[PDB]
This record gives structure tokens, C-alpha cells and sequence, in this order.
């Protein structure tokens, strides 16, 4: 594998391609309030809806200024369209820096992630001017490689994941439509089936610290190492993305948790999921779901290759990040196929929701990685070990 093209930097266009008539270019300042609020607004009433049009995913305020000033950021690469004359915000594109691991070979990236329209704007093929666009910015400050992923099928996806959803409160998720009550069933028995106990079982289990940085920092890369796919973390990174920080941090969007060992004291696995609200379009009863998504975990089980140990161990340490969760009031709790997951979301009992989503990479050939499933789209502990890393 290796890059498909070599970007020469004295022919990166200082100048921007042309907008429909109307509209033009503009960055966005993401520590700006009003600026943030822009973005917010159009994403909230335009962004990535289910194809029954019942749900639109409702990121937080705190969670774009989380997901999008990461370290290394620049806001260049935060890309809004506007109407010339109103000023309001039409259209968005956003990327941040990290490096990946592709087979072995480290690779500085954009993540790209936040493309929206405005449902007015749909179909006028804005969006490769977008793509162009952001592209361009990329190119000018020398990176020529992107991450990204979608659930509609491009050209060339380096792996395919399948959509896993465990109910927390299966009556919320009744209500809302987003869980079926089964032809031979009651309320009673839904709820009997998704039933917690009351506390965690793992010895040791507390929330991270930051004292735990540089550990959890060691015992991910190692983890994410088994993958051919990976997020290559710098330790700015672990402290970005994983430790929430409630001084500077109103509503908290991050959730890690860290064995430390009762006999060693030293960290032996940890987990984190990350809150994403979805909009419930038009229901009576409800406004939102609060969701928790599985998010990056590492255990040192991992490392005897001993499946079945990998196993029990994910399946205790899973099962209390549900707990967990449900404590913190979500209503339900998502994962994908990817990392080691199958190893648990069926026995947990996540249920499989619809289709896939798939992984792409800009300007960059390698072989197709296995997502977590067989032929038949289900979870398969024979085609893991591919990918390794989880994007918002
Ligand atoms: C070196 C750095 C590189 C950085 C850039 C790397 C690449 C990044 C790539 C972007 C990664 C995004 C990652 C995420 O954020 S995925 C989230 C995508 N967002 C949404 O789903 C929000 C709801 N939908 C919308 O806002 C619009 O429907 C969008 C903007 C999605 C399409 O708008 P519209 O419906 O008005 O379409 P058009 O008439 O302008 O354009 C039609 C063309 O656009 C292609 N299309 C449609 N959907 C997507 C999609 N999700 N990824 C890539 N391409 C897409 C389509 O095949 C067609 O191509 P072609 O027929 O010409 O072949
Ligand atoms: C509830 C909901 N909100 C917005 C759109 C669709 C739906 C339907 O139910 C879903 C519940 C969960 C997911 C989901 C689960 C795990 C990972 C993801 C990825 C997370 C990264 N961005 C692409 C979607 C989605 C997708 C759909």
C-alpha cells in the first residue's frame, strides 16, 4: 500500500474555486459563541437523519467544540458556506489532524466529518465543490491523506461496519419507535430482558484521572497495535479525548473508566463512551434520545491471544460500561462492529440495527481491512482485528 498521488506544493491553488451564485466562502471561528451557535443550528435541523426520517442525530454544542478543537487543529480547516447577503450559514465541511496506522505504515490525516447542506441547497452538487474546498485548505498545509466515513456506499471503502444498539431504557425507546415491542411479547418482558443489575462487577473500576494519562496512553497503543487499521494516539490526544474536564466543561460529553488493579495498583483495562443526543422528529411524548456510544478500551487480556479470556474479560468490563451508562441516564447504548466487539455486542445483548457504515481513504491504497462481520452482515470473531479506530 501507499499514497495514490503526490500533491505538488508549489501548484496548490492560493485561491478558491467559484460558489453558486449567491454564496461564498467562509471560516469558522469555533471560539466564537455566535459562531459555534451557527453551525449547531444548521447541523441540528439538517444533518444525518434515518431513513424513515423519524431521528436526526443532535450534536451538543460541547460536543463540536470537543470534536473539533482537538489537538493540532486549525481553524481553516472548520469550512462554512454563506448566503451573501442574509450571512446565515448554508453549508459545512470540517477535518482535524491525527496520524493513523495503515498496515504498519504511520500516515498523517484529516479526519473529515460535519458535511452538511442545507435541505434547500440539496442536489445542486455543492457538495464536491465542498470537498474541493477543504481539500485545497488540507493541501496548503501539507497534508494530502484524509479519513473519513459514511453510511452511503463511494468508491474504493477500505471496511464496512455493522450498526449495534443496546436499549438502556427499552419503554423510552418504545415510545419513540426506535425499539419494536416483538409480536409475542409484553412491556413487562422487554424490560425484564434488558434489565442491569444495580452495580458494576469489575474490581478496581473507577472513573480516569489524569494521573492515569500516560498508562491508559501506553496500554491503548498497545491494544490499538492489533489492529491493521489504527488511531496512532499522541498523549495530548489521550488527554483530549478521553478526560473530561468538569471546570472548563458544562455539559460533560466524555465518560472513561479505568481498572486499577486491587493487588497491583496498576491500570489493567479501561473503556469509554461518548454522549450523542438524536432528535426525535415528531413524537407526542418525547423530544430526544440520549445515546452513549462506545468509544476506545483496551485491556491487558488482550495480549495472551487467549479468546476465550478476551472474551469473559470484555464481557464483564462491557457490561458494566452499560451500567454505568444507564446510572448516567442514557436510553440507550451503541456500538460497532469494529475493534473486538464482536467478541460481546450479541451475548450483551446489543441488537443489530440497519446497514453499515463504511471507511474511506483519501489518496491512500491499501487492501481492504475486515469490519467485525461475515458475508450475511453479521459479527464474526474471524474478521476482527482489522479495524481499530472509532470516529465521531
Ligand atoms: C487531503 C484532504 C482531503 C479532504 C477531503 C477528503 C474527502 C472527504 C469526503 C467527504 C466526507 C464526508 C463525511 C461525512 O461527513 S458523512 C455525513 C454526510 N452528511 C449528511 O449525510 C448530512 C445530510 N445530508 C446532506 O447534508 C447532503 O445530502 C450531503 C452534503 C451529504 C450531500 O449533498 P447533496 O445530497 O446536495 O449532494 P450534491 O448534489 O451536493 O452532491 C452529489 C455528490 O456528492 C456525493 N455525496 C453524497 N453524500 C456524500 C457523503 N456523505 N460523502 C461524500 N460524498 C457524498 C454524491 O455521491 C454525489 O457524487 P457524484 O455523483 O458526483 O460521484
Ligand atoms: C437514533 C438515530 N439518530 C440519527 C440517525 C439514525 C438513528 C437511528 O438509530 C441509530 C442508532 C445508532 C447509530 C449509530 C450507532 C453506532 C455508531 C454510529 C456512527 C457514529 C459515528 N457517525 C456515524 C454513525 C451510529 C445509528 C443509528
Amino acid at each position: 500500500g501507499g499514497p495514490i498521488k503526490i500533491i505538488d506544493p508549489e501548484k496548490v491553488s492560493k485561491e478558491p474555486d467559484a460558489l453558486l451564485e449567491g454564496f461564498e466562502w467562509a471560516t469558522l471561528d469555533l471560539t466564537n459563541e455566535t459562531e459555534l451557535q451557527e453551525l449547531w443550528d444548521l447541523l441540528t435541523y439538517h444533518y444525518v437523519e434515518d431513513d424513515n426520517a423519524m431521528f436526526r442525530f443532535r450534536y451538543s454544542q460541547s460536543f463540536l467544540h470537543w470534536a473539533l478543537m482537538s489537538p493540532g487543529w486549525k481553524k481553516e480547516w472548520h469550512v462554512g458556506v454563506r448566503a451573501t447577503k442574509s450571512r446565515k450559514l448554508v453549508a459545512s465541511i470540517c477535518g482535524v489532524p491525527t496520524e493513523i496506522n495503515v498496515r504498519n505504515q504511520k500516515l498523517k490525516v484529516v479526519e473529515i466529518n460535519f458535511l452538511c447542506i442545507h435541505k434547500k441547497l440539496r442536489s445542486k452538487r455543492l457538495t464536491p465543490v465542498l470537498i474541493k474546498e477543504i481539500t485545497r485548505r488540507c493541501y496548503l498545509n501539507g497534508i494530502y491523506q484524509a479519513i473519513y466515513t459514511a453510511g452511503v456506499v463511494l468508491p474504493t471503502p477500505v471496511s464496512s461496519c455493522r450498526y449495534y444498539h443496546r436499549p438502556l431504557d427499552w419503554l423510552k425507546l418504545y415510545e419513540v419507535g426506535f425499539s419494536p415491542l416483538p409480536a409475542g411479547s409484553t412491556k413487562a418482558r422487554q424490560i425484564t430482558k434488558n434489565h442491569l443489575p444495580s452495580t458494576t462487577s469489575t474490581p478496581g473500576l473507577r472513573p480516569m484521572e489524569p494521573k492515569d494519562i500516560d498508562t491508559v496512553h501506553d496500554l491503548l497503543q498497545r491494544y490499538l497495535s492489533r489492529f491493521a487499521l489504527n488511531q496512532a494516539f499522541t498523549r495530548e490526544e489521550v488527554d483530549h479525548w478521553l478526560v473530561h474536564k468538569p471546570e472548563t466543561v458544562k455539559e460533560q460529553v466524555v465518560w472513561a473508566y479505568v481498572v486499577e488493579d486491587p493487588e497491583t495498583h496498576k491500570i489493567t483495562d479501561f473503556f469509554s463512551f461518548y454522549n450523542l443526543e438524536s432528535t426525535v422528529i415528531q413524537n407526542p411524548k418525547h423530544d430526544n434520545v440520549r445515546a452513549a456510544y462506545l468509544y476506545y478500551y483496551a485491556t491487558e487480556t488482550a495480549f495472551t491471544n487467549n479468546m476465550k479470556a478476551l472474551k469473559e474479560r470484555l464481557l464483564m468490563l462491557m457490561n458494566d460500561a452499560l451500567i454505568l451508562a444507564k446510572k448516567a441516564h442514557f436510553d440507550v447504548f451503541n456500538a460497532l462492529t469494529l475493534h473486538d466487539n464482536p467478541l460481546f455486542l450479541e451475548q450483551l445483548k446489543f441488537g443489530a440495527g440497519d446497514g453499515q457504515l463504511h471507511f474511506y481513504l483519501y489518496n491512500y491504497r491499501t487492501a481492504p481491512v475486515p469490519g467485525g462481520v461475515n458475508e450475511k452482515n453479521l459479527p464474526d470473531e474471524k474478521r476482527m482485528g482489522g479495524v481499530g479506530i472509532v470516529m465521531l
